[PDB]
């Protein structure tokens, strides 16, 4: 039914530069809208639409696991078509087309904590430079799409665009138009996988250049796992639990869709504080003027006609933006620390020390944060105070917790192995005579992510094999699949084009022991396994289906090998 959304008033946040909309006329015209809007969204404002056109498994990994596909689909979460435009628009309306809560009483306290963190980072680490070309080359996804506004340049993917060097002039053109107040290439494209939003490739490279340094501060933070591999997370979870004794690990449903323009105004305020010069601050501020006023093209289908629909929102966070992870991590830390401080009655004059202590992993409160994922660690007495009322503050901000009633008290976790962080739990695994906590999740999810993405298909599989060996060797079916992947993929591929210490053809256990025990242990035989008794549930039961797959893996490896040079890794196991 034909709806005309009325947005609430905007928050006015003292001490912060407002994120005024840009002049979008040029960027809107670049999308070549044809018809006036239908208006069937409740929050997003439709500007117009045009007639469009309806928008596999890696062969190496996929064939290696094929004998297991049945048990993985039945007993695990492997789960294996393109989403129709009808379904795309239905999931946009269900999940994205929801107004953020702009108006609440928490901005002054949130600002205080953003300011404290910014002053701490500046005091200890200095201000933030734009990324260098070399840093940008390390961070790009070479397989990223170009965007409708860039499709008629025929680059294929980001990697080809990057190699051509043409982006150098385009990024400067993007910058100048943006700073004029009338950007080019500022309308988001979307694809369905959830719905991924992304600016054109030139805009994405500019974002990375300006805001990509935020990751460097996060690497210094004891509440962040930025730059650290998954094999380190369990020990961090254990260390945090040992100093506290109780954990609260709650997810927000659709975190990205709930971030307000008010929260974005705070992010911008903080990041301009960090910028290296005044022009950079203006660039960051102008990027956030774009972010807080997102325009995007989403598909739909009515009466058999496929539409490309131009929609305008307010606030929210787009997923296909490289700085998003770092900005999400910071805002998740601040909103969580704020709600905890207010709920526990920590006086505001102690908030600078509180944020320093969280950052230094000192005291008996700890956080671990990655994107929208967080675990809060507290002593039992404070955990009970937190669990019974901190949700009121996040509810006030629209940060509603997933899969629980609105005012349900938080579950207090007291067993380190029940803490979920970054979609894993962590179990103690023996390396020689020491213990390290290593990640586990449903093996169907592990295998699916290793399977669903030329010589880059082979290089991609090989990197999945190296990653699986490093992170999941303690799960027997994962170590086995990893060794099979490394036996069927050829030596000499460019893995770095596709995670530096171990991205090598000559990877050996000494590299893995260096990452986990700093080389106190050695050899294949000191790489631990989970106990046989626990090989069930999320892990593959070691029955005849597993054993037959293992039996036929050497033959399958020989059949999948082609003209390359290979080594036999399956003999490293049994
Ligand atoms: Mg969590």
């Amino acid at each position: 039914e034909r709806i005309t959304p009325e947005w609430t008033a905007e928050a006015v946040i003292e001490g912060c530069a407002p994120l005024t909309p840009l002049n979008m006329t040029r960027s809107i015209a670049e999308m070549h809208m044809e018809y006036p809007p239908l208006g069937i969204t409740r929050f997003f404002k439709e500007l117009g639409y045009k007639i469009a056109k309806k928008k596999r498994k890696n062969r190496f990994v996929g064939q290696l696991i094929e004998p297991l596909r049945r048990v993985l689909e039945r007993h695990h979460l492997f789960g294996a078509t393109s989403t129709t435009p009808r379904a795309v628009f239905n999931m946009f309306r269900s999940k994205v087309d929801r107004a953020p809560v702009e108006l609440h009483s928490h901005y002054p306290g949130l600002k205080k904590m953003y300011d404290i963190l910014a002053d701490l980072w500046l005091e200890r680490y200095g201000s933030m430079k734009r990324l260098t070309e070399e840093e940008m080359a390390s961070a790009i996804n070479r397989r990223g799409a170009m965007g409708y506004q860039m499709d008629n340049r025929n680059y294929g993917d980001l990697g080809a665009y990057w190699d051509s060097g043409d982006w150098r002039q385009d990024v400067n053109t993007f910058k100048r138009a943006l700073l004029s107040g009338t950007p080019t290439h500022a309308v988001y494209n979307t694809t369905a996988k959830r719905i991924i939003q992304y600016l054109p490739a030139d805009a994405r490279l500019y974002e990375l250049k300006v805001l990509g340094g935020l990751h460097k501060y996060l690497e210094k933070c004891g509440w962040s796992v930025a730059g650290q591999g998954l094999y380190k997370y369990g020990d961090r979870v254990k260390k945090s639990m040992d100093a506290t004794g109780a954990a609260i690990s709650e997810d927000v449903a659709g975190w990205d869709t709930k971030i307000s323009k008010g929260l974005l105004t705070l992010e911008s305020h903080m990041f301009t504080k960090l910028a290296e010069d005044e022009e950079m601050a203006r660039e960051i501020h102008h990027l956030y003027r774009l972010y807080a006023d997102p325009h995007m093209v989403v598909q739909r289908e009515i009466e058999g006609e496929v539409h490309d629909v131009l929609l305008r929102g307010r606030g929210q966070v787009s997923s296909g933006r490289q700085p998003t992870y770092a900005a999400n991590t910071i805002t998740n830390f601040i909103t969580t620390t704020y709600g905890m401080a207010v709920t526990l009655g920590i006086p505001e004059a102690d908030w600078p020390r509180l944020i320093r202590d969280l950052t230094d992993e000192r005291g008996n409160r700890r956080l671990l944060v990655s994107g929208d994922d967080k675990v809060l660690f507290l002593r039992g007495d404070e955990a009970r105070v937190y669990a019974s009322s901190a949700y009121r503050i996040s509810n006030d901000m629209g940060l509603v917790r997933k899969d629980m009633a609105l005012e349900q008290e938080s579950e207090i976790i007291v067993d380190v192995k029940e803490i979920s962080f970054c979609s894993h739990r962590y179990w103690p695994v023996k390396y020689g005579n020491e213990i390290h906590y290593m990640p586990v999740r449903d093996v169907g999810e592990i295998f699916a992510k290793a399977t669903m993405a030329d010589m880059t298909q082979e290089a991609w599989a090989r990197v999945q094999g190296l990653n699986m060996l490093v992170n999941y060797h303690h799960i027997p079916e994962c170590r086995m699949l990893a060794l099979a992947i490394l036996s069927v993929t050829r030596i000499g591929l460019n893995l770095k084009g596709i995670s530096t210490e171990w991205l090598r053809d000559d990877l050996a256990p000494d590299t893995i022991h260096a990452l986990i025990t700093e080389g106190r242990t050695s050899g294949w035989d000191q790489l631990g396994y989970v106990d046989f008794k626990d090989r069930k549930g999320i892990l593959l039961r070691p029955d005849t289906n597993y054993k037959n797959w293992r039996r036929d893996l050497p033959e399958k490896v020989r059949q999948l090998r082609e003209d390359g040079q290979y080594k036999d890794w399956l003999q490293k196991m049994a």
